[PDB]
This record gives C-alpha cells, structure tokens and sequence, in this order.
C-alpha cells in the first residue's frame, strides 16, 4: 500500500513493474475545481481540501473536444484522441515516481499538443512510467482545457478572459511546487516538456510571470510561440468569440450576457460550432487558443522575446526531419496517406491556397518561387516534397529556430536537436518520411521495451534519448557522458550549431535551413 | 583543567607538550549511537545527551576491520593496522587545539585510507598535535565504519542502504560544524584532508548535497572518486551482499531478512568472509565500497564530475612518485620486500592477471603494449618498474590528474603536487621508492619532532608542507609566502602545471605522465 | 546650546566660528572605561552608561607617553608632544560637526601617528574643524594608549595580551557606529585616515576581521605596516615585556604574576624603563608595537596581505619626499639642525650603524654601495642626502609602495601620491627638505586660516588637498573635479602611476624609486 500525504489529502497509488523494477504511479489526482457551470471559461479555482483517501489508480476523463474522425480505424490517426471519457471535470493530473521514492528527484513536467483545440494526457506515448524506471526522475501530467472551453477570449472580462488552459497548466505548475516533496521531488528542479501546441505551452510559462517560479528549465519539442498558429490576435479572439455566439444563438449585447448565455449551452453545441468561427481555416487551425490577456501574457510574445524579458535558464528545443508532412492528408488536393501521393504542380498550386487562405496571391506565388527552383526539374516527387517543407518550415522549423536565437542572444546556454528518425513501426506511409509527433514515444522510452517490436537501433537511439533529457533536467546539460557519444554543442547566433538525432550517426552541424527561414523570417512576414 | 561544553555534554581533554608548547587534545568524543544491534548496516544515529563530563583523556575503539598479516613483525605494514580495540562501537572523534585556545582557528579534518575496508584516526602517523602547535590550526579526525559494516548495500533498502560510513564522516562534519565554536574553532573555516581512501572520501563529499554547506575546502592526497577501486556498481554491490548472505548462511528471499539474519552474524563471521564476496580480487580489492545509493550519492558520480555537479571551492590534490611498488608484494610473481625484485617479461605478465582478474586478454596486452616499448630493453629492472607504474598510474596518478582536470574546468582554482621524497627511515626496501602512503607523516609534521632520527632535510621539507597546506586551508592558497619558496602555479587544463615536493629544489612542471594517462584515460576504459 | 544624545548619555559641546561659519566641536567624549588599577594592560571595556550631561568641550588627557626633550624651547619638536595632562584615564574622543547639523554626513576618523609611543588627538595640526567646515564631512579622533601600557604582550595571556592601543582605536571605531548617526554622520560612510604609525594603524584595521565593518575606506600617510618599524615578533615583544619586569624587579615564574607586579607600578616607573629594553635601538625604535595576538591580528601580516586577506575597498597611500631627514638629528654624526650637516663618508658609515643595529657589516656594505654610486662624487651634500635616502625609503617610502602594489592586485582601487612640497613656516633647516610629518597641516587645511602666514600658493595646495581627501572619503576617488585639476590615475601594478602634490604643477609620473626599492625589497629582506 501507497499513500502519501498532500495539502488537499491524501492520495492512493498503485505499483507497477517495469523493466524488473518497480514505479508508483498516482494516476488521477485533481488539482481544481472543477470548471463546471458558473465556473466554465473562467481562471481555474484551487482545490478544496478532502478528508479521506484520494484513490490515484486510473487516468481520470480527458478534457472535452473534437475528434479526428478522418481515417476510422487507422492508428497513426487514432493514437492522438482521447482514450479516456470526456468530460469539462477534466482537471487532474498524473505523477509517476521511482520505486523506492526517490530522496529529492528532478521533476519532469509533460504538456501535451494538439493544437490548444486537443489532447490528453492519458495517451499511451505520455506514459511517463519508464522515465521513472529508466531515470529515476518523478514524471508529472496534466490536462487542461482544450478549444473555446479553455481559451475563448472577450479580453479583460474575468468571466471569460481568455488562457483559462494555460491558468490550468499553471495552477498543476503550482501543485507540484506544493506537494512534489511529498513524494520525493525536488520543487527546486523541475523542468518542463511538452511538444507542438505542449511546446507553444512551455515557451510562453517562458514568458509569464506568474511561471517564473515554478519551474527550473524548459524542453521544447516541435513548437513556440512564435509559431504561426501559436497565439490568437486580440481581433481574430473577439470575432471569434462573438461569431461563437452568434452561431448558438448567443448573441447578446452585454458581453456578460453572451458567456451566462454560453454556459448554458452544453459542451457538445460548443465543441460543434468551434470549426466555423472563422471563414476558412486550415488542417493546422488554431480557432481558439492563447491571446495576450494582460494576466498571463502581458504584451504581444514577440515584442517580450526581441526584447529579451523572459525568464533566464537553459531551453532545449528540437524539430523532427518532416515536420509538415502529417498535415497533407488533412486537405491538400492529391494528397493520401493510401498512395505516393505524387501531385502536380497545380495540385501544389491549390496546396498552398489549403495552407495559406489570406494569402495575398503574390504572397503564395513567393513560396512557390522560393521552393520550386528545382534542381531539378525532372523529380517527379519534387512538389510532393516541396509543399511537407513549406508546411513544416513555416509552422514549425523556422520558428522554432529563431525562438532559440533570440533566446540564446540573451545570455543563456540552449541546445537544438534536428531528429531524424523514422519509427520502424511507423502507420503512416514512407512518403510522409520523419513526421511531426514521433519522437514522443523514442523521448517518453517505449522502445526500451523489447516486448514491443522496435528494433535494436531504435532501442539504444531511445535509451540516449531518454538519458540527454534527463541530464538537461537534472544539471541544464543534455549529453550523455558514459558511452563515447557525440558531444551536444550550445546553440549561439553566429554558430547555430544543433545535434542530429538517428540511429546511424549522430552529427554537429550548422544552421539548419538558413536559406529557407531566411525566406519565412525576413521576407514572408511583410506580405 | 580543561572542559569544553559540547551540544550533547562536556568533555575534559588533556594537555600536551609539544615542541616546548602546549596544545589540548580532545581524543575520543562520541558523535553518533553506537551502531550495534538493530542500528549495525545503518545509517549512524545522533548522539542523546549526556549529563556529566565525558573524559576525553584516550583514542577510542577503532572499527571492526581484517588486519594486514603479510608482514608480522614487519613496522613497514604494521603501522597501518589499528592500535585500539576493534568493536563496532568505534564511532569517535579526536579534537586537537593549540594552547591557548585559539579565538577562531581554521578547522583540517582528517580522513584516513585503507581501502574503506580498514583504517582507524589513531595512527601515530595521523596525530594532528603538531599541526595544532605549529600553525595554530584545529585538527579534527574520526572514525568511520569500513568494510560491510561500512558498506554494505541493499540499494534503496534503510536496513542496509550503502554509503554509511561516508555517512558517518558527514555526521562527525555536522558535529564540527555546531561543536567547534566551543573549541575555539571556526566552523566557517573547514578544510577535509585525507589520503587515497580517504581522498576519495572527500571528493565525494564535493559531490554530495548533503555535505556542501559542511565544509570550506578539499585536499587529496593519492585518491579521488574516479579511481577504478573507488565506486562499487549497483550490479557488483548486489552481487557482493548476496554472496555475503550466501557464505553465512543468511541467504533469505526478502532482502530485509537477509538483513535481520546478518545483524545475527557476529563482526568476526562477517569479517572473516569479505575476501571471498568476488571470485578473485587484487591487493586493491574494495570490496564493500561507496556506491550510488540516491542518498548520499545521487548519480554516478563520473556524469557530476563531466557535468560540473559539486561544490565550487579551491582543491588541492597530490600524488607520490610511486604509488604502485606497495602493492606488488601483496601477491605479484617474483615481488619481495626482501630482494631488488627483478622479475621477467613472464612475471610481469602474469602480474597483469594479478591486478587485471577480467581483464580481456587484449586489455593486458595493450598494457603491456604500452608499458614495454624499452628504452632501452638492456636494463634489468625494466619491467619491475613497469609493473609498479602500471599500477600507480592506472590506480591513483591518472584518476587524481583527471579528477583535477574535470574539476578545474569549472572555474575554481586547483594546485597540484608530485611528492618525490623518499623518507630516510623508509623500512620498505629502496626499489619500492617514494611510497604510495608516505607523504602522510611529513603533511602532519612528524619530522619537525627532532628527537625522532629523521634527516635536516626532511624537517625543512615537512615544516614548508605544513605551512603550504595551512595557509589552503585557511587562505585557499597553499603558498609558502616567508622563505623565497618556489611559487605554486594553478592547475589549469590547457597547462597543467603542477609542483614538485622533494629536499633538493622543487619544481614547476607541466603534464605530469601526459602519455601514460592518455593511455589510461582514453583507451583503457574503451576494453 | 548644543546636546546630542547618545547610547551611554548625553554630551554637551561648544560652538566654533571657523571661517565666518561656524563648527560644533565635541572634545573629549569618553570611549570605554579608564584602564586603570586591575584594568591595566587590558583590552578597553565597554563604558557604563551615565545619567545627565557630560560636557564635551575641552580636549581631554593624553595617554601616558615619554616626551621629545631634544630640541626644549624648539617649535619644530614641541609641535609633536602633548598638550593636554597625560593620565591612564586617557581613552577619550573628539567629533567635529558641520553647522547646521549636516544629515548624512561621511565620516573621517583621524589616527594620529608617533611611532606607537607617542602622540595624542589634541595637536592643533590634526584639529578637524576646518575639514568640517570646508568639506562637510564629520571629523573623529581618539586617544588610544601608547608604549608599553598599550602594547605589552604576554602572548595569549588576557592581562597583557598585546594590541590593546589597537583594540582602543577599534573601540573607537564601534562608539562611531553606534553613536555617529545621532550627530548627523553616516555610519555606512566613514574612512579612516592615520599619519606614519596612524597609517600602519589604519593599514592593520584593514587586515583585521574585527574592524571589517567598523569603516568603508582607509587614507594611509607616510605609513603601512609592512614598515620594518611597525610590528614587533612574537620573539622581541617577550624579551622586551621580561626586560621591562626585569628592570623594574618584576621578575617572577608566573606570568600573570609579572603583570600584577608590573600593575603596581606607577606610570612613570613604567615609561623610565621603555627604552632600555632593547639593548639598542635607533631613532626610529618602536619597543612596544603591534604583535601577532591571535585576536586583533591573526597571522603574520606579511603573509595576510601576499594572500589578500584584507578588507576589499579603495585606499589612498602617499608619501613625502624627504621623510628620512627627521630622524638623522637625533642621532646620526655630524647631523644637526642648526647647520648644514655636510656630513662624510665615514660618517655617512657611523650613521648607518646608528639605524642598522644589527645589521651584518655586509648588510650595512650593501647599502653604502647601493647608495654612494655617486653621479658625482664631487657634490659635497652627497652623503648628508644619502643617509636621509636611506632611512626614508627604508623606513616609509619602499614599504609603502609595496603595500600599495600588493593591495591593487587584488583588484581594488588605489591610488598614491608624492608630496613635495616644504611648508613656509617649516622651524627645521632646509637641508631637511619636504619632511615626514608635515603634509598633515595640508590635510587639515591649516592654511586655508589666512590669519595664519602661509603663502597664497599654499592655501590653494592646502584646499586642493582637502578636496581630494573628501572626494576619496565620501566617493572613492580623490579628483578635485571643478577646477581643471590634474586627473589621479589608479595606482596599478605594472604601470604605478602616482601623483605629486606640490605648488607650482601636479604631475603624474611612474614608479617611484623604482631602483632604491628593488634593493630594500627583494635584496635587504635577504641580509
Ligand atoms: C470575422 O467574422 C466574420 C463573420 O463571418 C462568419 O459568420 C460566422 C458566424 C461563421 O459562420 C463564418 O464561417 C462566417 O464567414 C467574417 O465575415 C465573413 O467573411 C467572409 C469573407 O470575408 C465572407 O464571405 C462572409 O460572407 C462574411 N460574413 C459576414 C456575415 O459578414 C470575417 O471574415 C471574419 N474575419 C476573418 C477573415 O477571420
Ligand atoms: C492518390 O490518392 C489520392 C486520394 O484520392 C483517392 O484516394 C485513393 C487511395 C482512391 O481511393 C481514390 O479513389 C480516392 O478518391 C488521389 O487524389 C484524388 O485523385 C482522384 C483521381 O481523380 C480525384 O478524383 C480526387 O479529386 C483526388 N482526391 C482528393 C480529394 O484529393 C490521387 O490521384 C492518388 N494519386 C496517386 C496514385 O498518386
Ligand atoms: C557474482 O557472484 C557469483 C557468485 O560466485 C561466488 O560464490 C560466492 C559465495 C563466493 O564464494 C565466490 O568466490 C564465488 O565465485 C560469481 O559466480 C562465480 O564466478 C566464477 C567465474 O565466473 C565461477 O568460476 C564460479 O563457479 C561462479 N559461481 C557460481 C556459484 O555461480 C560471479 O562471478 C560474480 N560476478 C563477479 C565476476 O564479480
Ligand atoms: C626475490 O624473492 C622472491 C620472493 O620469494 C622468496 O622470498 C625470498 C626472499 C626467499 O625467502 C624465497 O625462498 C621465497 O620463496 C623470489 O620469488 C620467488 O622465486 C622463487 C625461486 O623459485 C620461487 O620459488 C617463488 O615462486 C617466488 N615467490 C613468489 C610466490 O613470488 C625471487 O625469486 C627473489 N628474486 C630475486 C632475488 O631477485
Ligand atoms: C633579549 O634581551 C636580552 C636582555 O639584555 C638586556 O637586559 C635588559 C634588562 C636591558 O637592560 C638591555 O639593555 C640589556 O642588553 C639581551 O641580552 C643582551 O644583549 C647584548 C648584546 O647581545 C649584550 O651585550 C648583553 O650583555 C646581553 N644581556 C644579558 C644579561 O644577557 C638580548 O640581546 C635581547 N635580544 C635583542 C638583541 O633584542
Ligand atoms: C654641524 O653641527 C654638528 C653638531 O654638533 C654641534 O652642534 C653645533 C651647531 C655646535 O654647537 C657644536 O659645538 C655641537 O657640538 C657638528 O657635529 C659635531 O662636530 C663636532 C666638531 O668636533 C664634534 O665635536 C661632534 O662630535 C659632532 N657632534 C655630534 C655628537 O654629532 C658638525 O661638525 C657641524 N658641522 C657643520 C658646520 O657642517
Ligand atoms: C533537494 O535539493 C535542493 C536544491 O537542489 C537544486 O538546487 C536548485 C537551485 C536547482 O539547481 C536544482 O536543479 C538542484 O537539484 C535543496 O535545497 C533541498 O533542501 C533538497 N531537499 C531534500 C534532500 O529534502
Ligand atoms: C570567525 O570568522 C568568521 C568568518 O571567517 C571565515 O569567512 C569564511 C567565509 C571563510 O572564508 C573562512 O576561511 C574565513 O576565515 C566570522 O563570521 C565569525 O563571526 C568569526 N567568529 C568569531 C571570531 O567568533
Ligand atoms: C545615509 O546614506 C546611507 C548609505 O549611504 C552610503 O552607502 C554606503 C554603502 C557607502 O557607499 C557610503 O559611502 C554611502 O554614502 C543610507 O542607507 C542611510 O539610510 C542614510 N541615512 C540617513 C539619510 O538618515
Ligand atoms: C480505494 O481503493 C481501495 C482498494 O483497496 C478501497 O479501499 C476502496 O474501494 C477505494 N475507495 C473508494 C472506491 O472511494
Ligand atoms: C450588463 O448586464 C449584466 C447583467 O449581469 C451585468 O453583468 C453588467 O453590469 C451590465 N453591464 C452594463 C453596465 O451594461
Ligand atoms: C551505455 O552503454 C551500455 C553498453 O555498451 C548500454 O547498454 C547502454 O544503453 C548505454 N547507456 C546510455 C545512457 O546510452
Ligand atoms: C574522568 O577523569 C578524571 C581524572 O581526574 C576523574 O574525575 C574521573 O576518574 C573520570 N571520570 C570517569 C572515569 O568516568
Ligand atoms: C518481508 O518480510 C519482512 C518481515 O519483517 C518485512 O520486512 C517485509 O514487509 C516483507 N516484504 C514483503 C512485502 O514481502
Ligand atoms: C622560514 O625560514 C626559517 C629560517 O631560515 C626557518 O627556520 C623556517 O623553517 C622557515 N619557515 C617555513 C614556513 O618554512
Ligand atoms: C557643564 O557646562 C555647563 C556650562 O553652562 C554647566 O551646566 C555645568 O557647569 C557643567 N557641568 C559640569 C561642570 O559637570
Ligand atoms: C600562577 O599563579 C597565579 C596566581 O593568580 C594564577 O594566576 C595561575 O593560575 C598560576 N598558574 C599556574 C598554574 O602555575
Ligand atoms: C576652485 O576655484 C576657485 C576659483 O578659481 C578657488 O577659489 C577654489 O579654491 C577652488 N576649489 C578647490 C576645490 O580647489
Ligand atoms: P500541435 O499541437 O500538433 N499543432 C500545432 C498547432 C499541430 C496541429
Ligand atoms: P588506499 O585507501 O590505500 N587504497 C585505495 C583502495 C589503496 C589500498
Ligand atoms: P611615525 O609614527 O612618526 N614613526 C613610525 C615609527 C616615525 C617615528
Ligand atoms: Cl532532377
Ligand atoms: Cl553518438
Ligand atoms: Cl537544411
Ligand atoms: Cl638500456
Ligand atoms: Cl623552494
Ligand atoms: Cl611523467
Ligand atoms: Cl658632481
Ligand atoms: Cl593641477
Ligand atoms: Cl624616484
Ligand atoms: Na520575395
Ligand atoms: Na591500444
Ligand atoms: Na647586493
């Protein structure tokens, strides 16, 4: 039996054998109240305090959310939504310690992706069991509000004021610092992790204040804010959030009047008219996430970056070899995960009008010029390969890289990894190459477990993995000192040396697509 | 009369001339229950409070430990073995003060070697009455449980954690730290000093958390953690407390019983077993040493030291010109302390598998590879001077030059020394040189006693050693500022210049077995 | 009427009109009980606390001290001996305020020199009010006791442990922190500044953990203690502390006996035998001076300042450029004040006898030839101007520099100075040139008192002076900013730039005596 004592009460949690050893893993426990009724799209409220034993022995309901409904029965779809009810009592969290408890133990703390409008962190590739086995650090996860439940925006209005999924990332921030000791942890050492929206998530903790101090370092996997999608305008929140009205009859004239109208709606009307707030959007459509709120975010995040007022500590930040290739399928003419998916140049042509709506049309006819001078022309995959790298630089890859230069220009140590490797059991086809979302289970070590049909490499290219994040966690230093591996160089400007991350051979190189994130970083914002 | 009141009682001391002077001598103070019954394999426990003045008026009992019996009769080794009574109440601490009571003395605390199978602080050799006459420092020594009465592990399990004798030296820190005030001793002023076990007993205390705000300052002589006998594997730990179990009958299946059944198990029965916990050891074998138990030691500590994981404060690390020559009449083919020793290229050999058990084939020849290549192959004691360098190199010179190294990279100051002075009353035979173990009488002044048959060379050369390794302790800085003495240049990496100690004139130099520690240090590890 | 209350009672003190303005002068505030009777050779004690109001407006008694009755009736002389009745009951103070109370005013703390056998607060040459007037800072000073009543050692033993005219001045320093602020001072602001043995004094706080935050800066004049006058051995100080028992019968076995006999005796029976317990000694004797007491001064100070152990803080070093030249009247052959003292070659050789002691013949060679290399040996002032060269750059000028260069390589501030300037009113003869002691009628701004009969030039050099004492005190930095004054370069080794200070053009120039302080530095130190 495992009970440990906590602020609120008591918790209960279950053991679990893995590799020959033994985690404990409290699975469930809340960390709010509820956000149910008066309290939906408000700031979560701290937990009550409850006599009797908390029983932490499953993962508790997913927060509510629409569903990727487009390949039923595929996996590489299907692996991504959610494997536990939905429900808006969706506040609870997930610990996972070493057996025994550890003495004072770096803390890992997940947060998932999804594009702020999905996700959970019950997935099976956040099973933070075998960090705590392998690593002996304390994994947390939480999940938080997703879509209009978690972010809807009417700016400066507590009733709905937008962020309220960050506030709950926070406030599971803030339970850690309160009660990890409890179980082993140190509070003094926690670093934060999280991929895609997860990674938007943990550089904009960067950048509030009232993140600052609960936590140590930061790990960034395929995502920043200063990605594209990564932070609604004050315009584009507020149309939104009154197109949302307007959509369940909601429309008021007292703003107030519009979220008391808005809470009476349920959940499923909600999640339904989420997709049409906006005239058009695309497979990587952000309809309701963070807006700079005068709480959480105190100015646009990317005057606060320039200008170098986030907090100092050492930042890992990765982006995976084809980042842009899962979000074809999802609309792009021509494109399917059931064929080669060789399209035409007009295929390509209509691509990027799925991809970039509004969209001067010399603005589009700028990507194609800067990434359809073939070398050359003969290829018949070249514009198949061509818009994956226009989607990914644009999303994730560029911004993710002039996140850690502006960063690094201030004074901190940042390492950059480029990975590499596809999944030998990978669902998706070949075409679709090293995609957005498959390096969480090599990071979260599921190939550690031989039971499973990884091959060796990827095996040992896990175990690395595994142990450069724990040592960034533990001493702000992500190499991996014992077995004669490749030394990871700090990111500077000027260098911009990042680490390469395959089974093959690890190498240094140096400034990963200068010639295309000059393109999208100094030219593309102007049209 | 002489009483110091102590946070757990008085103690009366005795008074001592020395050198036409006085200094105060607190020998045998407790610092810990004694770990007998249901306390033997744990953690020491703090001491109760006694009314009544503790007469601290003898060296206490020194703890149970195997007993070199080699050489009976023979003053060369038997003036390591112990020369109080071994029982396993043996926790106890030595104070030496000048006369009069100093206002705020700088505090050395010694910590003596021997393999952490054996030792004991009331060695003549480590007296610290001179330092105390002589530079008006406090000497401060203890006691600490060596072999598996120290050692023994049953990783994560407090019936047996590991580490308790490196936990016994932290609780005699703690009491330096709220007992030496009283004394007239500085707490804020301490320095830990010991020699090869000992040494590396105070590299890791540079390791622990738990012992970082305990002390100033660090002096090595002959070890450091990263020595190969110096850090057992969880594996090997393991291993060796179930072979203990096995040969006293206390195998059991739940480990707290074998624990229960080998508190049962009288000193002698444990003793009398260690040797055969490994199916072949070395005159090096430690075989219940420190290991990584998540407490006191909280990661290998190879990946801390790469990482920069200890506390930032000057050392001061030595060795002696031939650290290995002791070892190889402890069970080398053709070694004696009675003869030159010349031995063959096949006694050299078979001297590898003496100290190299398992030990590839290749490994040994790749020593004898690159210890071999003559210069030239004419000279007799061409490989009787091999196998001792071998020896000395791979077990203490190598690690204590990379340990220096690795340390130094961070940022603080290190001096290093090379000891090269033979004692003039050296018992051990000529070919066997500068002794691993003899630099230890001149660092606690015995040659500035005159009455004792040591050269005029050897008083000077101790008084400057003295000298130089009170003003580190007091001042980080171990110069000798009065008597035109050769500057001490810091250990850098890059130049790594080190200083010479010997009667003649010592020296600046650079690099010290620069090819050799190439040698063990990138290769060796690789077999 | 003028009352400030203070922590042991209130003080009356008395208007000034200096300068048609007007200073508050309290003269004579007791600092610490009398050190009479039982208390006699004892560290000051703490003063009790008195009800009413002591009227602080007359100068107090000077310590007990022997006189210069060299010169009777000669200004020159008489200048320097006391002026107010000597007495045991001696440990008083002054505090000069500016009018109005100022709020926050930096505090000079004035420590008169004498070669710690003499001297007393009350000369009219160190009488602050023209500093407070002028600069509006506060002006402190204090009687601390002076030959054997206040330097006895009986090292280690309370009833004369040495240094207690140190522990005066510190006292001293603590009634300034406690009480300053209610005359208007800051605490937080006070520099101490000391002529000759006033400035070994103040040289000395800084090497002192007790002074350490008793003052923020120090001014070192003509003074350092690294001077060969300005600490006795442990050695010296008890021959001459058994030397002085021995001459007034105070012989015993039981030290703490000689001292009580010793505490019976009266004053006069102690100051008559002072200078027989030396079997010789020169001008410049200092027979009871600072030792190494373990208390006051831990180790030896040579030692402390080669290893920066000294409070880290600007200072301000200067030196006169004939002070030798004071000390040949009253000994030396054929010197005297009332000719021109063409001395010769073998009187040049006598006279080195008189301030070289003992003093191999060789020592004593080396000097004459490193000071009678004539350039040309046709000059008849040659040797009268040598022997002078000699004693100052022993005695003030080479160990004042040296300190200054040690002192900056630890990083702080320096700055140093030449003065060179001869008063008009100097009574001495000319051959004597600039002479120790009297650049501080120029500190104290004597001369701004045009009543007074110094030249125009020289009040302009004196309120320069002032200026630049009161920058470095309150600032840092000694700059006269307003008046296009000549920039006081930091005082670095390597470069050793210095400022001259005289009438016609301050200059900055490089390494003062560079030849003549090789030799006393490296070479003498040897002999
Ligand atoms: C800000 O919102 C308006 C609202 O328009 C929307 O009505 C919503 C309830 C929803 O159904 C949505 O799909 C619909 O478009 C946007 O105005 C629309 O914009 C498009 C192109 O400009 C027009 O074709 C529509 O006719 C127009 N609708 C109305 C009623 O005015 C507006 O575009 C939007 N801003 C953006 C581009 O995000
Ligand atoms: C690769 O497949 C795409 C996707 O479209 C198809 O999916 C196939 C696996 C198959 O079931 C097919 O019937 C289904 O429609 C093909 O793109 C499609 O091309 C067809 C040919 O006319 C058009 O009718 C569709 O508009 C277009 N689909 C869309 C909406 O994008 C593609 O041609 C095929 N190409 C290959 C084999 O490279
Ligand atoms: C881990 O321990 C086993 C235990 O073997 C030992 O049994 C002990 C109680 C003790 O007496 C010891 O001397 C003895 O060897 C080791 O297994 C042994 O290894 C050697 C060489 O591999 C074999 O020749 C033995 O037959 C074998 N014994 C058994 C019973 O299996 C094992 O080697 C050890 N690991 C090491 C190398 O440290
Ligand atoms: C130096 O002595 C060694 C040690 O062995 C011997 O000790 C001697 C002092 C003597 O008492 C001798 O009888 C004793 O055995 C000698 O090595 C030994 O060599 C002998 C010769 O046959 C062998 O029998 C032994 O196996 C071997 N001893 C071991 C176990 O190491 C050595 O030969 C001698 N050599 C010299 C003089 O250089
Ligand atoms: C340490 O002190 C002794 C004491 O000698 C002195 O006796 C004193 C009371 C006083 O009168 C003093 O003038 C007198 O000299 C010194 O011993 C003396 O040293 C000189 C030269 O060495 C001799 O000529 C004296 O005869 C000798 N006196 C005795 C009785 O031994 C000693 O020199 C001194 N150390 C120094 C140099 O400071
Ligand atoms: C400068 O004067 C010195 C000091 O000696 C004398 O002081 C004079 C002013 C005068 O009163 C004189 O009588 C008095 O003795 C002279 O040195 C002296 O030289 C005389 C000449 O024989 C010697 O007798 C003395 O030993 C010596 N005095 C001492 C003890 O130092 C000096 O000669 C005179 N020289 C000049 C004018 O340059
Ligand atoms: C646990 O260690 C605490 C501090 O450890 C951390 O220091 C931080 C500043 C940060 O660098 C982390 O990465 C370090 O690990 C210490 O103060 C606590 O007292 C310890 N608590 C225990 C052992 O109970
Ligand atoms: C004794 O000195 C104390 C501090 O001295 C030490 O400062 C440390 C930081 C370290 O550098 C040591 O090497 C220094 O010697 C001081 O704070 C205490 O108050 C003093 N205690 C006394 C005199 O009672
Ligand atoms: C008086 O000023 C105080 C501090 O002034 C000093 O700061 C010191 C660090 C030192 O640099 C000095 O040279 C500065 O002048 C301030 O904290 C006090 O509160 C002030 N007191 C008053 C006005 O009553
Ligand atoms: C918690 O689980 C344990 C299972 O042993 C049990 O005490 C109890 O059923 C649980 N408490 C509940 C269901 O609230
Ligand atoms: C709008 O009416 C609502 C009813 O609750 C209230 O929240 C708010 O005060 C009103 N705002 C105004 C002043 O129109
Ligand atoms: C280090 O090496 C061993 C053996 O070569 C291997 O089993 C293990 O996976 C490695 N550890 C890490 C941290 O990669
Ligand atoms: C401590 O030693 C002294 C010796 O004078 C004495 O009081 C007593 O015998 C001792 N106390 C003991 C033996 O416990
Ligand atoms: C093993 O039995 C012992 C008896 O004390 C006890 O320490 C421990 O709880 C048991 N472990 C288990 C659960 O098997
Ligand atoms: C310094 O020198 C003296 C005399 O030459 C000598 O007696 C002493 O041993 C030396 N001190 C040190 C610290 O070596
Ligand atoms: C202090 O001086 C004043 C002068 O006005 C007066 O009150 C009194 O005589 C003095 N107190 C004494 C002499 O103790
Ligand atoms: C010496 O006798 C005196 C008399 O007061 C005393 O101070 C001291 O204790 C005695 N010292 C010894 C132990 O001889
Ligand atoms: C500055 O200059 C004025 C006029 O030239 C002069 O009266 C005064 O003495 C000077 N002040 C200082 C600080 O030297
Ligand atoms: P991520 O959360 O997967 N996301 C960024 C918006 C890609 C849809
Ligand atoms: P040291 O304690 O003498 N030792 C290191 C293991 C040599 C036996
Ligand atoms: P100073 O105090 O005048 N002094 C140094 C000893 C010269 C006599
Ligand atoms: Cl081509
Ligand atoms: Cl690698
Ligand atoms: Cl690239
Ligand atoms: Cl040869
Ligand atoms: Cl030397
Ligand atoms: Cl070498
Ligand atoms: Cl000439
Ligand atoms: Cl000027
Ligand atoms: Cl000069
Ligand atoms: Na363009
Ligand atoms: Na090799
Ligand atoms: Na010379």
């Amino acid at each position: 039996d495992i009970i440990i004592a906590t602020k609120n009460g008591k918790v209960r949690g279950m053991q679990l054998t893995v590799f020959g050893g033994t985690v404990t893993a409290f699975l469930g426990i809340p960390y709010a109240q509820p956000p149910l009724g008066r309290l939906r799209f408000k700031k979560p409220q701290s937990l009550t305090k409850w006599s009797d034993i908390w029983n932490a022995t499953k993962y508790a309901n997913s927060c509510c959310q629409n569903i990727d409904q487009s390949f039923p029965g595929f996996h590489g779809s299907e692996m991504w939504n959610p494997n536990t009810d939905l429900s808006e009592d969706c506040l609870y969290l997930n610990v996972w310690i070493p057996a025994p408890k550890p003495k004072n133990a770096t803390v890992l703390i997940w947060i998932y992706g999804g594009g702020f409008q999905t996700g959970t962190s019950s997935l099976h590739v956040y099973d933070g069991k075998f960090l705590a086995r392998v690593e002996r650090v304390i994994v947390v996860s939480m999940n938080y509000r997703v879509g209009a439940l978690g972010f809807l925006a009417l700016p400066g209005n507590p009733e709905a004021p937008g962020n309220m999924g960050l506030f709950d990332q926070q406030l599971a921030l803030q339970w850690v610092q309160k009660n990890i000791a409890a179980f082993g942890g140190n509070p003094k050492s926690v670093t934060l992790f999280g991929e895609s929206a997860g990674a938007a998530s943990v550089s904009l903790h960067l950048l509030s204040p009232g993140s600052h101090s609960l936590f140590t370092r930061a790990i960034l996997q395929s995502g920043s804010f200063n990605a594209p999608w990564a932070v609604t305008s004050l315009y584009e929140a507020r149309n939104r959030t009154l197109n949302l009205a307007k959509l369940t009859g909601c429309s008021r004239e007292n703003e107030t009047e519009i979220i008391k109208c808005l809470r009476n709606k349920d959940p499923q009307e909600i999640l339904l008219n989420e997709a049409f707030v906006v005239p058009y959007g695309t497979p990587l459509s952000v309809n309701f996430g963070p807006t700079v709120d005068g709480d959480f975010l105190t100015d646009m995040p990317d005057i606060l970056l320039e200008l170098g007022q986030f907090k100092k500590t050492q930042i890992l930040v990765g982006v995976n070899k084809d980042e842009g290739t899962a979000f074809l399928v999802y609309g792009a003419p021509g494109f399917s995960k059931d064929n080669n998916s060789i399209i035409t140049r007009k295929e390509f042509q209509e691509g990027l009008k799925i991809f970039f709506p509004g969209v001067s049309e010399f603005g589009k006819e700028s990507i194609l010029f800067h990434y359809t001078d073939w070398v050359d022309d003969q290829r018949p995959e070249n514009y198949r390969e061509a818009l994956g790298d226009v989607v990914g630089d644009y999303n994730f890859i560029c911004p993710a890289l002039e996140f850690t230069k502006k960063f690094s220009e201030w004074g901190n140590n940042a390492f950059f990894y480029y990975f590499e490797h596809r999944s030998s059991k990978l669902p998706w086809p070949e075409w679709m190459g090293v995609m957005h979302g498959y390096e969480i289970e090599f990071v979260f070590g599921l190939p550690l477990e031989r039971r499973d049909q990884y091959t060796k490499a990827e095996e040992i290219l896990s175990r690395s993995i595994v142990k450069r994040w724990a040592n960034f966690a533990k001493y702000g230093n992500p190499q991996e000192t014992q077995n004669n591996s490749t030394s990871w160089p700090v990111f500077k400007s000027t260098e911009q040396k990042y680490l390469t991350l395959n089974t093959e051979s690890t190498r240094i190189m140096t400034k990963l697509r200068a010639q295309q994130c000059r393109f999208w970083t100094s030219f593309f914002p102007k049209v």
